[PDB]
């Protein structure tokens, strides 16, 4: 998945991940935005 989680690092969309995308899901950062992984 995509959020409009702007990032420096994948630090910041953990959170959100963790939210509401999965159980042990996972963020990372290209071009300023998250790629959030749902699993």
């Amino acid at each position: 998945t995509v959020i409009d989680v702007k990032c420096t690092s994948p630090k910041q969309c953990l959170p959100p991940c963790k939210a509401q995308f999965g159980i042990r899901a996972g963020a990372k950062c290209m071009n300023g935005k998250c790629k959030c992984y749902p699993h």
